């Protein structure tokens, strides 16, 4: 199982595996290159987040301590253990078990603890205090919270088998056996009503109260291995909104599945008909193969590279450099310099050209890389060094420059450079000067101008744009030269590549299924000869050759020379023409199929634009890209894509090497082509990395639309989009501001998905605020072509708001104080909590005579004897006592200030303020009620922490739950909050019968509604107001083959 | 920025200017390693020193030439009797 | 142009109440505070 590419080839008995580096036994080969994160998990563990924690057990009359059976006795335990308060704490996957982490585990700590972690996860990390949080960043931090928790719970609940039970309450009833140990204690949490209650205690009365049938299995699929089925119903205690975002997941990887034989034909397609993938397979029933795609989102992927390319020329050169190497072993054809040298069997002009070419240097990555460049037509530029060409322009006499101009004639055709032709032509005049004369429509570019000045179509002479406007007898030679490359420029091509059904193709620019190539292509034939003018290469040749013999036909340009060179030149030229190099031959047949082959085996695709060999005006000149949509306005700033002027990146190459490469080329001579490049082919396709690269494109483009709606979500925008936690502090962010919080959020996912390459960098490289991403491309003559994708939706978006609301409903649940508190002393016998006090204690808003106080209120303190009133802000001067309403921002202002003023109010003042909170996190601590207790000193410190900056969560001092009359000793505290959160608390003293008055609480009918209440359905939901702890679930178990390829020979 | 803790004429002032005029009001920037060719920010200062800044610069951008015609320049002025030469790159913003 | 201090405010009396006292708080300020204060001309004064 370790293999994650299986192939085995039909014309060998060597199969060839492709699996991720991880494993321990890469034997011979191939694997996953790509940082792809896991998706699909399976789950060993139970999928809980919250756990109830029993503060102290209280338990009354109890019928059994332990099931008696024979001599033996069962004992009897609790899934819940018993508390005078109970209430439960936040640990997401707390119960799971896995073998891949998502690394986005949230753990609250228990109401006694300070979860403020949680809460201090995103902007409030940086507090030295382990408590306090700025607020207008709490916003942003629920949000990155609920995100963490959903990305958290991306996993799959794997099916599992089931056994008979013997407990007597279940005895012979199927339980689903969780593995190993504490399985029972598993028992008990999933089947409470498994367990008997004997004792009397509430959650002994709960269970005896709580209906037998909704317990165990709910239902299973027909189909099954042993005791575990495909899929199965079963009741346990469990989230339901965990489950239905997984529900989310598994739709999304219900409409990405893909099928078998549908891979076998693109296997073939792409092997085009070289090899071929077979399925004779046992059909897996939970077989699971999710590849479905949209070339959009590859568009938006493809735009994303290009920005997160940001022109990295150090990113290109490695791929290049692996595609030659592939080259090198993908070509059987031999380049042999030294047997051209052999077959010229060498003042000699021979050893001249001999000498300029040093053939020691065994490297060939040029002629791979110019290829290369072909594939991506657009985004490459092939360059040549002026040095290449002839120095000074090249001498006529110059015999060393006839070579360089030979050579280089040779690869002007190769050149991509669309002038390279205009260049040509205009070496060939700065060496044809004082002999053939031509003529310059522009004073500034002159005849011996040199020719990469001319790197544009603007600069293209007139003279040079109409072969008949230049006088044929002024450059007779120039004149048939200009005919001739005419009648024999090089012709480029465009080939069919890519499978629209799966992988389809994002081509905007181009054809998505056409390939590009400046070189035109033909047919390959295994028995094709050596010798074809037919080549447009060969022809090109013997053309050059016969212009040059011609042109040195008189000795006119090569005055000086006392014996006729003529005769040996014609006899070195004829050779040279007639040279029987199979490279032209090769690149017409072989290339084009090699080509063909990487083309799905390319991991990027190629970027290109059209070819428009001799169309000037239709030859694009530059290439613009957008982030905002077309009517926003904004600044235009300073970007990596600037690097490269060229749309296609500048590449100049060593034209000796290529030329010599051209004309050394022979196959082996008992090679099969067929067999060698199923050989190559097959260990190369059982390498293919397309579906990981494909995988990580997909996860890229959907966190595009979740980031786009999230921004409008957490920002200010015209587009209209529900946010209900508003009344949640946030201030206005700067677009920089929330590009960190969302950098914060990218690091996230790629920690959650264990990324180990940069994801959407480009996209958090800047500009977060982008309205539409949008292409165009214009011609010299003018004409442009646009390209914008249309985004298409996340799920992640959806989720989100249906949590927000959830958030909304049960934010006290959630651990968040919503309201404001009030600042009094209060000791009393009574168990009025802060949550829920007597009221009337607190003067409420809505009241006469409280105060409240201007910024600028004037403000007056006694020194020595002095005695001072603070005037009010109504401006009536009054003692520092009574109720007053006072502003937090005004506190955090002058937060030492108010403390100084009031410290002696603090401590033993009967003055009242209230500070308007709205909302904010808390903490708890619980106390003994019967010994005294001041929170004076605590509230000081509570206070000290409070700063202009941010504020700590507030402190709650709470007593110890009693079932029973205990003993009390005064408590002082003068935190008092305005409204009851204590909805968290699970269950109060199960061990009293029934309460005459005053708090109490007991195990949640609702939340156990399908065991408390026999008549609710299985299916029926209180949500959002009651969420279910124990409710009936499905599991399911499936089965994924990764890439798998058996390969042949086609029908 | 100041904290007011006066109810000073200055005090009532700052409360009244405008909180979100503050800090670069633009930039010709934002690629690290990139400088920005000009920036705009909100800041205290006098508008007839920048406006005098804003003609010396225009009539330095009005002599202001290319590296490449440099090159072209300084090539033939040479006459093929020394050579010159200049890489082939976008502007990095040089003032010539 | 840097504006220059002329004439300074009147500080500290018994009398004047100072749960106020602004001096108290003592905040560094962008223009000098005080009774009398002009604005003066100092090409490159703060320039380097």
């Amino acid at each position: 199982q370790r293999h994650i590419t299986e192939f085995i080839s039909s014309w060998q008995n060597h199969p060839i595996v492709q699996v991720s580096a991880d494993v321990e036994n890469k034997k011979t080969a191939q694997l996953l290159h790509a940082d792809t994160p896991r998706l699909v998990t399976w789950d060993a563990g139970l999928c809980t987040s919250f756990k109830i924690v029993p503060i102290v057990p209280a338990q009354v009359p109890q019928d059994v301590l332990a099931y008696t059976f024979f001599t033996s006795s069962y004992a009897i335990q609790s899934p819940f253990p018993e508390a005078a308060v109970s209430r439960i704490v936040v640990h997401t996957r707390w119960a799971s078990n896995v073998d891949f982490d998502r690394d986005s585990s949230v753990i609250m700590a228990p109401p006694t603890e300070n979860n403020i972690h949680l809460f201090k996860q995103l902007l409030n990390t940086e507090t030295l205090s382990v408590r306090g949080a700025n607020p207008l960043m709490f916003r942003a931090n629920v949000l990155h919270m609920l995100l963490e928790f959903v990305l958290d719970n991306l996993y799959l609940n794997r099916h599992t088998g089931f056994s008979q039970d013997h407990t007597p309450f279940t005895e012979g009833a199927n339980l689903r056996s969780l593995p190993g140990p504490d399985a029972e204690k598993w028992y008990s949490i999933m089947y409470p009503t498994r367990m008997g209650t004997p004792n009397v205690s509430k959650i002994c009365n709960f269970v005896a109260s709580c209906v037998r049938n909704r317990v165990g299995r709910f239902d299973r699929a027909q189909m099954m291995n042993g005791a575990m089925s495909e899929w199965v119903d079963v009741f346990e205690t469990s989230d339901a909104l965990t489950v239905s975002i997984r529900g989310r997941w598994m739709a999304r990887l219900a409409r990405m599945n893909i099928n078998p034989t549908e891979i076998e034909w693109a296997l073939t397609e792409c092997a085009q008909g070289y090899v071929t993938v077979t399925s004779p397979y046992a059909p897996s029933v939970n077989r699971l193969m999710p590849y479905r795609i949209s070339n959009a989102e590859r568009q938006i992927s493809q735009i994303i590279r290009i920005m997160n390319i940001g022109n990295n020329a150090t990113v290109i050169q490695p791929v290049l450099q692996d595609i030659s190497v592939l080259l090198q072993r993908i070509s059987p054809l031999q380049i042999d310099p030294t047997i051209i040298s052999n077959t010229m069997s060498t003042l000699s002009p021979a050893s001249s050209i001999l000498g300029k070419l040093r053939p020691s240097n065994s490297d060939f990555s040029s002629f791979r890389v110019a290829l290369a460049g072909w594939l991506y037509n657009g985004v490459v530029t092939t360059v040549i060094d002026d040095s290449s060409y002839p120095k000074d322009g090249g001498s006529v006499t110059s015999l060393e420059n006839l070579w360089d101009f030979f050579i280089l004639a040779l690869a002007l055709p190769l050149t991509t450079d669309p002038c390279a032709p205009v260049k040509a032509f205009m070496t060939l005049a700065n060496m044809m000067v004082g002999f053939e004369t031509i003529p310059m429509d522009n004073q500034i570019y002159t005849q011996s101008r040199r020719a990469s000045a001319f790197s544009t179509p603007h600069t293209w002479p007139r003279c040079f744009m109409n072969i008949q406007l230049i006088s044929p007898i002024d450059a007779p030679i120039l004149r048939q030269w200009a005919e001739i490359i005419h009648r024999y420029w090089p012709n480029p091509s465009q080939i069919r590549y890519g499978a629209p059904n799966v992988f389809g193709s994002a081509n905007l620019f181009t054809p998505p299924e056409v390939l590009l190539l400046p070189i035109d292509h033909q047919p390959a034939n295994v028995t094709t000869p050596t010798l074809d003018f037919t080549n447009e290469l060969t022809n090109w040749r013997a053309r050059v050759c016969e212009l040059m013999k011609n042109l040195v036909d008189n000795q006119r340009y090569q005055p000086g020379w006392t014996q006729s060179l003529v005769s040996s030149m014609r006899g070195t030229l004829d050779k040279l023409k007639l040279i029987k190099s199979m490279t032209p031959m090769y690149l017409q047949q072989l290339a084009p199929v090699e080509l063909a082959v990487i083309a799905p085996m390319l991991p990027f695709p190629p970027f290109q634009v059209p070819y428009v060999r001799l169309d000037r005006d239709r030859v694009p000149t530059m290439v613009g890209v957008t982030r905002q949509s077309r009517d926003t306005i904004t600044q235009p700033a300073l970007s990596l894509s600037t690097t490269n002027t060229t749309v296609g990146v500048p590449l100049a190459l060593d034209a000796r090497a290529i030329t010599v490469a051209l004309l050394s080329g022979k196959y082996p001579p008992d090679l099969v082509t067929n067999v060698w490049y199923a050989d190559a082919i097959y260990p190369m396709y059982a390498d293919t990395e397309v579906f990981s690269n494909l995988q990580r494109d997909m996860i890229t483009c959907e966190a595009v639309q979740t980031l786009v709606t999230l921004v409008a979500q957490i920002s200010e925008t015209q587009y209209p989009v529900d946010r209900y936690l508003d009344w949640i502090p946030s201030l206005r962010a700067s677009a920089a501001t929330a590009a960190t919080f969302a950098e914060w959020v990218n690091t996230s996912m790629k920690t959650a998905f264990d990324l180990s390459d940069m994801l959407l960098e480009p996209l958090l490289s800047g500009d977060p605020r982008m309205t539409q991403l949008a292409i165009q491309y214009q011609q010299y003559n003018g004409r442009t072509f646009n390209v914008i994708p249309e985004m298409p939706g996340s799920v992640i978006a959806d989720c989100v708001q249906l949590t927000a609301e959830v958030f909304n409903h049960e934010y006290n649940l959630f651990g968040i104080a919503r309201g404001d508190i009030i600042i009094g002393r209060v000791q009393s016998t009574h168990l009025w909590s802060p949550l829920a006090p007597p009221p009337d204690l607190v003067f409420d808003r809505d009241t006469p005579g409280v105060h409240i106080f201007g910024r600028d209120c004037r403000i007056s303190f006694g020194m020595n004897g002095a005695a001072p009133m603070i005037r009010d802000e109504t401006g009536m001067m009054v003692p520092f006592e009574g109720n007053w309403i006072f502003p937090l921002a005004l506190w955090q202002m002058n937060t030492r200030y108010f403390n100084q003023q009031f410290d002696a109010w603090i401590k033993t003042g009967e003055l009242r303020i209230r500070i308007e909170m709205g909302a904010y996190p808390y903490m708890l601590h619980y106390y003994d009620p019967r010994q005294y207790a001041n929170a004076w000193n605590l509230t000081s410190a509570w206070l000290e922490e409070i700063t202009p900056t941010s504020i700590p969560s507030v402190p709650f001092m709470v007593p110890i739950s009693s079932d029973h009359d205990i003993s009390s000793a005064p408590a002082v505290q003068y935190i008092i909050s305005t409204e009851y959160n204590d909805r968290s608390l699970f269950c109060t003293n199960s061990s009293s019968p029934q309460t005459i008055a005053g708090p109490d609480k007991h195990i949640p009918v609702e939340r156990y509604n399908i065991l408390t209440n026999p008549d609710a359905p299985p299916t029926q939901i209180q949500l959002p107001e009651v969420v279910d702890l124990y409710n009936v679930v499905t599991r399911y178990a499936y089965e994924t083959p990764p890439i798998t390829a058996v390969v042949m020979g086609v029908p």
